[PDB]
């Protein structure tokens, strides 16, 4: 049944055909059960690191390293009667390179641990229903519940589906929310019909709705959903919203991989269009590809992302998903939950107020602060900012007296985490905490166990007054109140008071007389002014607190005559009261939540409230945190979940631009708002700590738990501030900028040697010329040789000025404009002194000289031709040495440019070359890999190479080294003559 919320219990039950009752006939649970199915959210599985592995080779980039495999290992097969013991190493090599990089990449997203196994935790098991074949409650389970059936709901049970409520058995039904709404706060439920057909959750006082719980009371209602259709159901479908998604510079590096791609395939039909029977393209083919592709990125990439985790842990920050650590660098937006977020979900009373003097049309109040923004027993009463002893005033006793007898709930130390916790509602929570910091009677605290300190003070006032009974909350009262008589004291005995508690006019106009200290005198229309004055002002300004009157009946009536099955008389025993005293209750921001909002601020970032609580209290916070100035208008800028709706699309989707305050709000308008954001192409965070933050944590590009929030929250989210530090966010900005300034320098360097590479091997295929450098050796360039340095680079203490500019355009792209000239151009000093000294080693070199007139281009003819222009041997293209001086010359090139990245601008004039001890450190670990390939026996073989003379690597170290002055003209004009 659709909108039952709008409809009345007897048209609900029509809508059924059902009786309260009788219940279902097992008859029409069966067709139920067929229509409608099972009371059950679907499972969501999560694939398996198999086809998370065929996903790795879904992309086009890596579509050509095992396209090129395959024809490596035909190129491996087919090999001459030579050399055969291990020419399979190229095809094996690269087989497990893919498999590596496969296994790599899907570790950095972990956490099999599932969010929707996390949301089914609210999924009670067992369920009660009256159906027609029995006449006693039934306990089925909760998945066989089906539209239709009568469900009884009652104290600390999890609600098993969508329920219209029927009748309330009990005085009041209290319900905790927070799954919807994120407010512990118990809800007072009716049976009255809610009119308005688009009426949110919070609005639906008259249903009950599944995997939210009872805090109090008793229930009897109808179902209106179940499955799917329900609330948590719809959190579960955009659970489900695995669209598979990556960080915005994972789609960097995506786009980058895609340009990369339609390099190859461009090359192969430019080497194509220079000229069995084609074993020349398939083996310079799979040297162009090698060559392109800077494999072994994912290491150096995942290593840079590791240490940003790892520098992260130790900030108390855990992030979920490597990546992830990255994306608040770029975050332009970051939307936020406010309690138990942006608040501690501790409510405390923060002022309270008593009657200083009464004299005619003169009334005088004794106001006071508490400071204290936990339930823990420790914070002071200030008079004017100053402390006092709240024992002396003894309109102050009375106070406390009533808040720790007007209470259903008590505070507990938890020594497992060893803080101070509810136990009951927040509201009454806050009197407990409130009495043990006020402490009248002066009992000593100081050296109680943590344990017994929690309520000490309530204690003693228990001590003094027997609580009787409870005259509990009524909703045409709007209080309560505990009937007391004096300990020791026999039934006869006078003296017995009611202490009453509740909502502020309704108390005060049941008061015919005020306390002043331990006098009495006649309420009056000035001394009532004052007091409604006061708590006006307390509930509406930026304070915007939630104000409790406080009251005892002098006289109240003898027990025997009120009759306490009767809830509709407890208003009339109520009266004839004295008014004693006002306090004043908010959930407090965390103190660094607002520095946090300053520096987002002057990190050019916005911070969005999207909260399920009420706008009053959203502003107020708001205002308090530096999101609203304390006095700006807001008209336009704050809206509840329900103005939101009535917007039409391009209305709110505006209004996520202008406004800063949503309230009042549904778990879906928490993504929606995220969505809205996302249309206008801004990089969007969420931050926070419940199951209804679920939905927006998942659809923003990084979600953000609270340590202490819900596991929902947590497993919807890549990063955890575990000790709900919200400053942490501010500092993961900075590493996340860090990150891409890292990223963006390693990825220039090694795109530096492979533009190189290419360059080469196009020259060693146009020009004839004799295998400059092979695939097997490119290999080990750009993992091992290449791939350390780059690794180095990592260890850059970061600039210090990287927090002062905006967030860079999500449009930016890595690497353009001058950058791109810049390595480009190196990449061509490299494919040309790479084939030089390839070529100079047949040349001018004393070890072989081939013809010096260029004639070396034909290789064409060895045995072919060998009475034309030759000389001597046949088997000297294939020589070591070439590959040698090819090889040593990439490297050490590489060296140079490795110590040409420590800066992009700064001259290494300005800059020393010796800031970086892990890079100069990594070039030996570099030499020290190179020279282990020319010394080590076995090793020279398969890379074929061999060692030089003095001579040799004097000529190596000249054609390297002028590549310092070629970066070093293209930072002058960069510097100079281009901007700044
Ligand atoms: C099998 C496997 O998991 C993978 C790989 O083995 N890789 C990456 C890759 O995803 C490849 C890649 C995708 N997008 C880009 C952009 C830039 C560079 C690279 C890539 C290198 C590729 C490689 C080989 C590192
Ligand atoms: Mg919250
Ligand atoms: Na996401």
């Amino acid at each position: 049944m659709e909108a039952a919320h709008s409809k009345s219990t007897e048209e609900c039950l029509a809508y059924f055909g059902v009786s309260e009752t009788t219940g279902l006939t097992p008859d029409q649970v069966k067709r139920h059960l067929e229509k409608y199915g099972h009371n059950e959210l679907p499972a969501e599985e999560g694939k398996s690191l198999w086809e998370l592995v065929i996903e790795q080779f879904e992309d086009l980039l890596v579509r050509i390293l095992l396209l090129a495999a395959c024809i490596s290992f035909v190129l491996a097969w087919f090999e001459e009667g030579e050399e055969t013991i291990t020419a399979f190493v190229e095809p094996f090599v690269i087989l497990l390179i893919l498999i590596a990089n496969a296994i790599v990449g899907v570790w950095q997203e972990r956490n099999a641990e599932n969010a929707i196994e996390a949301l089914k935790e609210y999924e009670p098991e067992m369920g009660k229903v009256y159906r027609a074949d029995r006449k006693s409650v039934q306990r089925i389970k909760a998945r066989d519940i089906v539209p239709g059936d009568i469900v009884e709901v009652a104290v600390g049970d999890k609600v098993p589906a969508d329920i219209r409520i029927l009748s309330i058995k009990s005085t009041t039904l209290r319900v905790d929310q927070s799954i919807l709404t994120g407010e512990s706060v118990s809800v007072i439920k009716h049976t009255e019909p809610v009119p308005d057909p688009r009426a949110v959750n919070q609005d639906k006082k008259n249903m009950l709705f599944s995997g939210t719980n009872i805090a109090a009371g008793k229930a009897l209602g109808i179902v209106a959903t179940t499955g799917v259709s329900t609330e948590i159901g719809k959190i579960r479908d955009q659970m489900a919203a695995t669209e598979q998604d990556k960080t915005p510079l994972q789609q960097k590096l995506d786009e980058f991989g895609e340009q990369l791609s339609k390099v190859i395939s461009l090359i192969c039909v430019a080497v194509w269009l220079i000229n069995r029977g084609a074993i020349y393209y398939f083996k310079i083919a799979v040297a162009l590809a090698v060559a392109a592709i800077p494999e072994g990125l994912p290491a150096v990439i995942t290593t840079c992302l590791a240490l940003g985790t790892r520098r992260m842990a130790k900030k108390n920050a855990i992030v979920r998903s490597l990546p992830s650590v990255e994306t608040l660098g770029c975050t332009s937006v970051i939307c936020s939950d406010k309690t138990g977020t942006l608040t501690t979900n501790q409510m405390s009373v923060c002022k309270m107020f008593i009657i200083d003097k009464v004299d005619g049309d003169f009334c005088s109040l004794n106001e006071f602060s508490i400071t204290g923004s936990t339930y823990a027993p420790e914070g002071e009463v200030l008079k004017n900012d100053k402390p006092i002893r709240s024992g002396q005033f003894d309109g102050l006793v009375e106070l406390a007296t009533i808040c720790a007898l007007c209470n259903d709930s008590s505070l507990d130390f938890n020594e497992t985490k060893g803080v101070y916790e509810k136990v009951g509602e927040a509201t009454e929570t806050a009197l407990t905490t409130l009495v043990e910091k006020m402490n009248v009677f002066n009992t000593e605290v100081r050296n109680l166990s943590k344990v017994e300190r929690a309520n000490a003070c309530n204690s003693v006032i228990r001590q003094l007054m027997k609580k009787e009974f409870t005259l509990e909350f009524s909703r045409d009262r709007k209080s309560m109140s505990v009937y007391c008589s004096p300990a020791k004291s026999s039934r006869a005995a006078v003296g017995n008071k009611m202490f009453v508690k509740g909502a502020p006019e309704g108390v005060i106009d049941r008061c015919n007389y005020v306390r002043v200290g331990t006098t009495r005198v006649p309420m009056t229309g000035p001394v009532k002014e004052k007091i409604l004055s006061v708590i006006k002002e307390w509930g509406t300004g930026r304070d915007t607190l939630r104000c409790l009157a406080l009251a005892t009946r002098d006289t109240p009536p003898k027990r025997e005559e009120m009759v306490l099955d009767d809830s509709s008389r407890f208003m009339e025993y109520e009266t004839d009261l004295t008014f004693v005293g006002v306090v004043g209750m908010l959930d407090p921001p965390r103190k660094e939540v607002m520095g946090s909002i300053q520096l987002c601020r002057d990190a050019g970032i916005r911070v969005i409230m999207i909260t399920g609580d009420n706008k009053g209290t959203a502003i107020a916070i708001c205002r308090r945190i530096g999101i609203f100035g304390e006095n700006e208008e807001v008209a336009d800028r704050a809206y509840t979940g329900r103005e939101f709706d009535d917007l039409p699309l391009a209305e709110q989707r505006e209004a996520c631009r202008r406004a800063c305050c949503f309230a009042r709000v549904e778990p879906s308008h928490k993504s929606k708002i995220v969505e809205y954001l996302q249309s206008y192409d801004e990089i969007t965070a969420m931050t926070g700590d419940g199951v209804n933050d679920a939905p927006a944590l998942k659809k923003a590009e990084i979600g953000i738990a609270m340590g202490s929030g819900t596991a929902v929250a947590k497993t919807a989210s890549e990063m955890v501030l575990a000790d709900d530090n919200f400053s942490t966010i501010v500092a993961a900005v900075e590493e996340g900028r860090a990150i891409y300034n890292n990223m963006k320098q390693f990825i220039r360097y090694l795109i530096s040697s492979n533009v190189g590479e290419v360059v080469c091997i196009f020259l060693t295929a146009a020009l004839g010329l004799p295998e400059a450098l092979i695939p097997v050796q490119l290999l080990w360039v750009n993992l091992v040789t290449d791939g350390l340095p780059a690794t180095a680079l990592g260890f850059n203490p970061p600039d210090l000025d990287i927090m002062d500019r905006p967030p860079r355009s999500p449009k930016e792209p890595l690497i353009s404009g001058w950058l791109f000239f810049r390595y480009m151009a190196i990449g061509g000093y490299v494919g040309a002194a790479t084939v030089g000294a390839a070529a100079w080693w047949f040349m001018y070199a004393e070890d072989g000289p081939g013809v010096t007139y260029h004639q070396l281009t034909h290789f064409m003819q060895c045995t072919e031709d060998h009475p034309h222009f030759e000389g001597l041997d046949c088997e000297i293209f294939e020589a070591p040495e070439p590959m040698t001086m090819a090889l040593s010359v990439l490297v050490t090139i590489e060296m140079c440019n490795a110590l040409n990245s420590l800066s992009e601008n700064q001259s290494l004039m300005r800059m020393p070359p010796w800031v970086n001890i892990w890079l100069l450190g990594s070039i030996c670990l570099s030499m020290s890999l190179h020279f282990l390939i020319l010394y080590v026996d076995p090793l020279p073989m398969i890379f074929k190479l061999k060692a030089l003379d003095l001579t040799q690597w004097l000529m190596v170290l000249k054609i390297s080294l002028p590549v310092i002055g070629l970066d070093e003209i293209l930072k002058f004009i960069a510097r100079n003559y281009l901007e700044g």
